[PDB]
């Protein structure tokens, strides 16, 4: 019958549209430097984790970040010689902010509102 | 009829990769900072719109920035004691620069050409 | 027949579910600056492909950049007047990172391990 063959082609339209969307797809990263080594920090999120690789100078390494979030951006500043870095891990519509301050990750008092 | 149960699968199976797509969605977000305090801005797009959250060291606010986008991201450098911010807004292939100077924001000369 | 009645309903909602992701969808862009002129590099990733463009306060030109990627980061810094610049490309879960020194794009020893 046509009737199954009309779904037949919707079904594989359908196909076409959701294979375009999964090749957009990729991991999300951000990435912030300071100094003139430099040091680097490079954020990604993956599978709604977002984790952290290093750069001092001396080859790459991962670092303590660890955080869910689908969506990550960051910005650092200089205090001295003291690394300042703020990370906006997002999930859905929330944004959390962790902050960088010399030793260790603390949420921070961003809100969206 | 295995010819509805067939179609009754495949429609599952187009659920199951739907619900994939989704889960990784999220608000998209960029941010910048300048000097010691600092100063941290703040940009989210979500639902087709950029809205902007402000830190000059006493608490966050909402500036003045609200345009369309997709997505956003965003420079800044300081010309003295004076900021200025770049944001690119995205929507679909055409992004928009959009340019703080010291008293609002004006749509800048950038092209994707 | 209900039999074929459910399913043409069934196909109707997830012509509404895809078409909220796609309503989402547009390019991806990263900025970064430096100096007071200044001088701006805006990424795009647009249909699995990172373009480059330029300002160094004399209008907008397309850079020597061009790799593949879906998702694009950037930082930069300065080594006196020489502008180092580090571009992080990823497609799937494999990001690669890119370095501008002064001439030429190389790759970068950036794993995410
Ligand atoms: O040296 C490694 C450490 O560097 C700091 O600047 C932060 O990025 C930490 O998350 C990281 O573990
Ligand atoms: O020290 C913690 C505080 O640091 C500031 O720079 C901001 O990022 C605040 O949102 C944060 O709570
Ligand atoms: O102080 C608030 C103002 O700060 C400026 O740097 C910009 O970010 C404006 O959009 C904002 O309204
Ligand atoms: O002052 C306006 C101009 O400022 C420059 O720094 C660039 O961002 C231009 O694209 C913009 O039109
Ligand atoms: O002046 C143009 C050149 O500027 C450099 O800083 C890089 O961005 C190059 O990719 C670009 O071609
Ligand atoms: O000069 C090449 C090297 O430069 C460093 O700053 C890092 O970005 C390395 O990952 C890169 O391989």
């Amino acid at each position: 019958s046509s009737e199954i063959a009309a779904l037949k082609q919707e079904i594989a339209a359908l196909k076409k549209e959701i294979a375009a969307l999964k090749a957009g797809a990729s991991v999300q990263t951000a990435a912030t430097s300071w100094g003139t080594v430099p040091s680097i920090r490079v954020y990604t999120a993956n599978n709604g984790k977002i984790t952290e690789r290093c750069w001092d100078g001396k080859g790459w390494y991962t670092g303590a970040f660890n955080e869910p979030g689908d969506n990550v951006s960051v910005t650092s500043w200089l205090v001295g010689s003291a690394i300042h870095i703020r990370v906006y891990a997002s999930t859905g519509t929330t944004t959390t902010e962790w902050c960088w301050d010399g030793n260790g990750w603390t949420k921070g008092a961003y809100t969206a509102t």
